[PDB]
């Protein structure tokens, strides 16, 4: 199932409402909640700056000034993006903060990667000992393989093709049946949590 995002619906927000979503939008971003790239990390942030300085001010935004860690995901804080976050900024000319605000909004909701609970797992490649990172993303459609790196969604499978599904303290386990051949199987700590977040999406024969 394939959802188009209302344009209007963030036009429409009270600023009050306006704000509660960009906040949360841009928490979910700055704490790893919602996984982006490290080019739209420094497009939000570049629209955070016009946000919280206003328009971008070169006698003032100097290399430096900013705290990257308010600005940017934990993972990002080591590439030095200033320089982009600033170009970002400056791009931003005289836009206001509520017209900042919408477009942080929109640009959140245009990702693939929107509204997906993330889960970093390891899966095993067939005959060599070292494991590939993976971000795994649940949704009530679908499942997700995304990049743990670049955020590129590598793969995806609808959640009701499912035909059945296991974990352990140590994995996690999805048999698709004849959609492919085999399982898609990782080691995850957290593969309870996975199981229970599906369990609430598609219901279980007894």
């Amino acid at each position: 199932m394939k959802f188009f995002y209302s344009d209007q619906n963030v036009d429409s927000r009270d600023p009050v409402q306006l704000n509660l979503l960009y906040v949360q939008a841009r928490d979910d971003i700055l704490n790893g909640s919602h996984p982006v790239s490290f080019d739209k990390a420094c497009e939000f942030a570049g629209y955070q700056c016009q946000i919280q300085f206003g328009p971008h001010n070169e006698q003032k935004h100097k290399p430096g000034f900013l705290e990257l860690k308010d600005f940017l995901p934990k993972e990002y804080i080591k590439q030095k993006g200033e320089r982009k976050i600033f170009m970002a900024h400056k791009n931003c000319g005289n836009m206001s903060e509520i017209e900042a605000k919408v477009r942080y909004v929109k640009l959140a909701r245009s990702l693939k990667t929107y509204g997906v609970s993330f889960f970093l797992v390891k899966e095993k490649m067939k005959g060599k000992n070292k494991l590939v990172p993976r971000l795994l993303g649940i949704t009530k459609e679908c499942v997700m393989r995304v990049d743990e790196k670049t955020k590129e969604v590598i793969q995806e499978w609808s959640l009701t093709n499912i035909k059945r599904w296991a974990a352990s303290p140590k994995s996690f386990t999805l048999d698709f049946g004849d959609y492919q051949d085999g399982y898609y199987s990782v080691q995850t700590t957290e593969g309870e949590q996975i199981a229970q977040l599906i369990a609430g999406y598609i219901d279980i024969i007894l």
